[PDB]
């Protein structure tokens, strides 16, 4: 089984004060 | 099976102050 | 099986004060 | 002349991601 | 002439990823 | 002229990604 790329930025990311996550499957993230 | 690019910008992302998730499963975010 | 590039940018990533997570599984973060 | 307590909260304020202000005059704020 | 507590919180500020001012009068912020 | 407290916590505060400014007159603040 095959996952790709799942997020993707082709650009300059300002910032992040939250979460990117690419793929979660459990717990918590308060970002 | 195949997951791709599921997410995508082709441009400059101010910001996140929240979540940009790819791919949840489960559990929690507080973003 | 096989994940790959989950989390991807190709541009300048300004900062980040959060959780850049490519993938979780369990517990927590306070990012 | 006397200005006081303008903004207040008695109470745990979880986040902000955004502008708190308490007396603006001028300028910016891209918040 | 007199300004006096313009910001207050009595509890607990959680975080702050944006911008608590208390008397702003000129130029930019980019909180 | 009296500028007393204008910015004010009682209480614990957890973090800053951002900028807490106490009175602001110009230029610039990227937080």
């Amino acid at each position: 089984v095959h996952h790709q790329k799942l997020v993707f930025f082709a650009e300059d990311v300002g910032s992040n004060k939250g979460a990117i996550i690419g793929l979660m499957v459990g717990g918590v993230v308060i970002a």
